């Protein structure tokens, strides 16, 4: 790992100087779209309005002889639009492939300056942040960008998994990891199609009852261990956490439910793949309203945030004051764009 | 990490000698108390002989104008109480904190005798232990303390799960870890106020079944993860793991419920917050009744603990003879403490 | 670790070349079974012909007084028999019992040409993997045995689980982890006698229900954490988790909950300890037939693999092609091997 | 090591903000006096005035008996004094004494504002640097210090030596180290008694041919080579510690010249007699600063290749050249005398 | 490496507890003998009076067609001599070798209770160790051996070399390391065929002035240097290795000198008359401990600050005095004319 004078020194001359802080806004929902689509592109206007961040896909889920056409029909709607408040993401072809060096490089060469950040897919280990830190500072300079283009790493294979720590560390450009359950699940050879949510055969038996009845099967959540894991790494590096794509676009009550999951844990947002889903992410990282509420009863009852405090027989004291915080922190930045939010939270 | 010949030196010229291995003794309960409170405080010998662990709390829930009480009272109550076999500790304020130079300090000067480990709150990486070790060696230097005060690191930060490893290994003085989901939830970022226990959000919805509108929701372990590497981190190390807090006072079910969790997955034992939890604490991380006498059947049926077995279909060997001797030793090092399960079990 | 330009190199003069890749073949089900018990041993070649994998076991289950007629038992049950397509496998005792020179020397000696993979028990560090991976290299040299000994380590220690990384690249002979249950809880202190399974005790409490009515709990996977990091850390290094036993014999519902929670997790067989466990770990380590239908569709809907595509309102991409070309593929594989699954698939 | 993130953050609420770059400042003589001696004491604002770092020792050369004096001692000289473009600096007793505790807390509270590095003694590996940053931090907090009081390393032990990667990254606070040869001579066990500087029996023995020649070697090129590059690597300085033999000035003069050569910012002087060794030889020669402003101009923009009197220039040796023109500029905006012999 | 609580721990149930810390005893002169030439071995209870420590050589030097014949003889003397206080080491076969599984596991089987050292050659990193730590104790444990067998690192690879320090805390059995010079100029390609000294074609050649003077340099200052921080950081010995220049008893004798001075506890001897020479030079010179019993009996309690011969002498010094004095004295313990040499 860099030292740390080092690690926050511009890697090319001219390059803009590296962050330090992330910047703070909502980022409840990810959409991505297929920028090769003109039918999508002409209506992406209307869309980054409806969303918290916008999330151009040049990967997977994108036909290789529609590769190019996708990264100039990028650049081509992000010339003409102003996202405004709305954060404009791309992911980008993985690292050993044929298209990934003139994704970059074109895309910074064009929008550059209207570039938050690039998602690259696939990642191994910290070499990957490695080549991706140096091209886009050579890139920066290049072309004069006035800030930072940060990294969002997709968290998808087993290596990944492993060398989190050292992936998350690797550069002050590190904004985050989504999770990928697909790749993910292909990589470990986790034996289902499903792009997460539950599955029937993943359950503990109940030992067998009283006479002879029935024995009830409590089906158990797949991504408990790699959730919490990322979520830990991605906090201690000062980085957030997103859950990736929900595959089954029709069932949104399993949708929410995955989302929900996420949320609790401690993720950020996830991502939305179609319009159905852009309210289900939206509604669902955004704190409930009774979780609120209580909260905002926390801390009236401790103003100073030291101390203890009984409420419903439930003790509070230093501890839940910051955990209500954190929730209230987050009703706040949101209530600013959702009137019916700030009515329900009264914030 | 220390080579091995310098782990098991003393930091400070006159300090006692490092402890090669942790001190056995029953530590199913730790009873923390506000130690400022008067009425508490006069209770507190009568307290100390129903606990395994006592436990003076002068950093989270002590009010930032009780602090210098708190430490005061604490000092005085045990310089008047013969503990016995109860275990002593303190919580101190954290290490960034205008109290903790003079918590430490003065607790080792007045009762550094007294008092067998001290906890340290908000641990984020080794560091904090290297510090509190050379700081606690020049004290006990500097009042003859004729016992290491050994140090338990409060599990609480993204950091400190981290760094649990490099924690884990950093000192000789090394007690354990407790978990404490309140602060570690706000540093997650956790989207619930609770303090332990399970979450109506949290759960994995069954697949849709055509013509049937209920999807029966199985609700998951927030702290599955969580507590199941602190285990492993600890064990690993010689060192014992505790369930920290569990806010709702009131709903001893769902307490009992989180206890015995954390009993199952390994832990060693569970605060108290109140004496309607300390009951609840013992009778959860004494081993069960029929859990016992099975293991006596497993030693039985293998003398010596090396073979072959079948008890009522179930295969047993030198494995289970091993687990069986957990269960069994546990069983009676608690039986000598406590009468009512001497009887209960065999002693 | 070691460096990758000295990683591959023998660790004796006439020791064979350490493999690059992990030998292909059906590892559904690893079957036990004591060698110094003649009924079993003469039983033996019959049940090779229906397991993947047969493993002697001379550690835990067999009586100190039984070691050296098991380690006997074991290599003449080999000399005796050609096992065929089946792999063959052997548990020695620890690395620190009065057993285990005589266990690999003479196991090596006898035949050392029959054995596949050397199962280690009570593995802590990567120290571990060092000793036995010189050691069978001067065994190797001494008997000039043509193709490594493979290392399986049994995962049953918390020091084991914490050290995990480092055990699995500490060597080319490394082929997989298996979970040793029982060891492993009474290792960390998990307070039960039972080998798998669920536990009744381990459950969320849901909040009160309203008009008190009663509060339903849910049981929990106590080894969710375990299988999870043991896949990652295996994978990672290209090397393959197994289930190891699960001790309630004749509890086959719960057996095969328990085996299908592994595989669905990605774990690549399971040990049976009887006949009976034999064909549940041969069934759940295959894949189910509606997995690979689907599988096959998802393939079918973009053969080369790039694009997107919608089936029953589940969205497909290159990803969940290449999830269902680890079903599709591991299908095949056992139908070629296993007659039902050909037609069937 | 921390996250880039958080070695930057004070270790205690209400402590300074950690320093990103070390305070540009002459530190070529590191001058060392014991406190509890009344007529050294008596003395000091005299001396402050000829040395570039003033260096109070609590530690080695202090009689047991007398460790409470020197503190005391220390304290009451500074609180008196106003050091000006002196800084000072403060040697504290080991992590393992009956004295370290009450030297810094007595010293930050008193005259913490003052006070510019302080020393540790006998560090063996980052847990010290860990337990000693997180001490200034609470205690700077509890007084208000306004700037970070920084860590100087004494590397005097052979686990020092080996940990010396780890213990350069441990903290923002690190201001750099310096050799102790005498304690890293016992450490080691290197079978002398002397402090620094050559020793006869060490040597390489010629061929065979009459008279075999035999060339002395330098004992300690290892160990400030090594020093020299894990400081640096870090940001931080090196410097050479005490010469032991006060009296053997040409010895002293080049044991501190080899010292400065391989990269070593400073020297201690023990006494008033190894003040100008240490202030001439950690400073520029004239010719070396002579041929590095013929450099200088040969590349105006420090690109490019040149030719001076058969050896060869570049964008390398300008930057070579720019060390040496830097410093010695830096030091003649200190050193009037010196000024017009750089010419600068 | 593995955790401290675990260290500690027999690798075999019935393997005696790993030590905690070295034997103290002189270990001045390692000599080795071929034990497969009856001639020589007949003669070694005579040498073995006369050196510290002994070391049977099974590995290079000796022949393919003798290994079995070394193996044999030196199990056959070892059964017929009682080796007093005289230290008894065996070389072995590499790991790699066709030799070594039998060469351990015989020679632990048949004399274990009478070895004290086992010598592990071509050392490349902690993997090695850990074989070898598991397999004694597996021995041990069979044959009841009373007390751990300790290893001795040949250092003779560049791998070895990088890896040092991780080799050095692989196992509580280790005891220390030995410099190969031969081996370790073939492994790094150093381009010479002499095993340790000088060689005049590596020197640093003045500047112009008359014809330019040309000083030679050591080849292993740097090698020897990081082997004794390495090595006593660990709390480990450091050793020189063979002077494979026999007849040429004054580059010997210089070539072992540099080693003490540098930290080395002692030196190889290949011939009868190389063990006089270790035997000297790792002897503290009279000079040194004469002038360090002035240092401790001007501080008796070693804290403070004195003047002696012109030269200050603090705890530090007395601390280098001591790592003298003490060393004389175990010398002194079995050698009368040192005793009375060194007034002790
Ligand atoms: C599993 C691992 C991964 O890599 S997942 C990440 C990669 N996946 C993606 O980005 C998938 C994005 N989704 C899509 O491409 C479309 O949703 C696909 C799957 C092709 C479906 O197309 P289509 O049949 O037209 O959908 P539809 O009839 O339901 O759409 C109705 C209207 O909505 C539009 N729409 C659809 N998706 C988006 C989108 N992502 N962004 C913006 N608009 C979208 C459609 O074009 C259609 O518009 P309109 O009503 O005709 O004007
Ligand atoms: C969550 C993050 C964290 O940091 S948790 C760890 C820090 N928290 C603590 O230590 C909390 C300690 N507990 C308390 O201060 C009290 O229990 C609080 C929360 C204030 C509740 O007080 P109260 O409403 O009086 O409880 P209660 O009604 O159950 O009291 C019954 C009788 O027992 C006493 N009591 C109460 N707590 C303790 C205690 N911890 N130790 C000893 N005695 C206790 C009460 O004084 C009361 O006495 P009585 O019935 O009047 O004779
Ligand atoms: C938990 C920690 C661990 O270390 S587990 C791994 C170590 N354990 C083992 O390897 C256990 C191996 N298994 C056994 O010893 C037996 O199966 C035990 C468990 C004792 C049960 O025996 P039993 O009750 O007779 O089994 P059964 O009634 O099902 O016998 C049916 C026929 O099959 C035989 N059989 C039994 N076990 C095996 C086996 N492992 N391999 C091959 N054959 C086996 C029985 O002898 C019986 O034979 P048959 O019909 O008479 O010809
Ligand atoms: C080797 C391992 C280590 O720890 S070295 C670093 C620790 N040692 C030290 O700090 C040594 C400091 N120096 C001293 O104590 C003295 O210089 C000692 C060694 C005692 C020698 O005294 P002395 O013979 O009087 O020296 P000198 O002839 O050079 O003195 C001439 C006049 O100078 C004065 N002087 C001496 N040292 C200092 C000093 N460090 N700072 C200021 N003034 C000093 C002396 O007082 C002396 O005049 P006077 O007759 O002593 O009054
Ligand atoms: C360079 C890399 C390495 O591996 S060095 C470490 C391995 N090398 C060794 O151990 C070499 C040991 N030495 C020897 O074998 C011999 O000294 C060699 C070099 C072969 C020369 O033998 P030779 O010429 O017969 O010796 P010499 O005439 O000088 O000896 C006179 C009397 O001393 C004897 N001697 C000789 N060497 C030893 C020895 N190492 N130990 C004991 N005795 C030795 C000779 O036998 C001779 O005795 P005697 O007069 O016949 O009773
Ligand atoms: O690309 C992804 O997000 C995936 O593979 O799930
Ligand atoms: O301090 C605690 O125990 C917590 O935060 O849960
Ligand atoms: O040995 C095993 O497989 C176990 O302990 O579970
Ligand atoms: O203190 C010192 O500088 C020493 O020991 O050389
Ligand atoms: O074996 C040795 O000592 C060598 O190679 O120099
Ligand atoms: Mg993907
Ligand atoms: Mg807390
Ligand atoms: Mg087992
Ligand atoms: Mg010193
Ligand atoms: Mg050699």
């Amino acid at each position: 790992r860099k030292l740390a004078h080092n690690f926050y020194k511009p890697l090319a001359i001219g390059a803009p100087e590296p962050i330090r802080e992330l910047p703070v806004r909502p980022e409840r929902v990810v959409h991505f779209f297929p920028p090769h689509v003109e039918k999508i592109r002409a209506r992406i206007p209307e869309v980054a309005k409806q969303v918290d961040v916008l999330c151009g896909n040049l990967e997977d889920a994108i036909p290789m002889d529609a590769k190019e056409a996708a990264r100039n029909g990028f650049i081509e709607v992000v010339k003409a639009t102003d996202f405004g408040d709305t954060a404009l993401w791309v992911r980008v072809n993985a690292l050993n492939s044929p298209w990934v060096l003139d994704d970059i490089a074109e895309i910074v060469a064009a929008v550059g300056n209207k570039l938050d950040v690039i998602m690259i897919p696939k990642v191994e280990g910290p070499w990957d942040i490695h080549f991706v830190d140096q091209y886009l500072a050579l890139l920066e300079a290049r072309h004069q960008i006035k800030k930072p283009i940060l990294i969002h790493a997709l968290l998808e294979t087993a290596q990944g998994m492993v060398n989190l720590e050292e992936i998350a560390g690797a550069s002050p450009r590190m904004h985050g990891f989504s999770l990928g359950p697909a790749d993910l699940a292909a990589s470990r050879g986790m034996k289902t199609t499903r792009v997460g949510g539950g599955h029937p055969f993943y359950g503990v038996l109940a030992d067998p009852q009283e006479g002879q009845a029935e024995r009830p099967f409590y089906q158990q959540d797949l991504w408990h261990y790699t959730i919490a894991r990322m979520v830990d790494v991605a906090v201690a590096h000062g980085l957030r956490a997103f859950y990736g794509p929900f595959g089954d676009i029709k069932d949104e009550a399993a949708c929410e439910a995955q989302f929900r999951n996420a949320f609790l844990l401690g993720c950020t947002g996830a991502w939305s793949l179609a319009p159905n889903q852009i309210p289900i992410a939206k509604r669902v990282f955004s704190p409930d309203v009774n979780e609120v509420l209580f909260a905002k009863r926390i801390l009236e009852a401790m103003p100073d945030g030291s101390g203890v405090a009984m409420i419903d027989g439930k003790m509070q004291d230093d501890a839940t004051w910051k955990q209500a915080k954190v929730i209230v922190d987050l009703a706040r930045m949101i209530a600013k764009k959702d009137p019916d939010l700030a009515q329900a939270y009264g914030l």
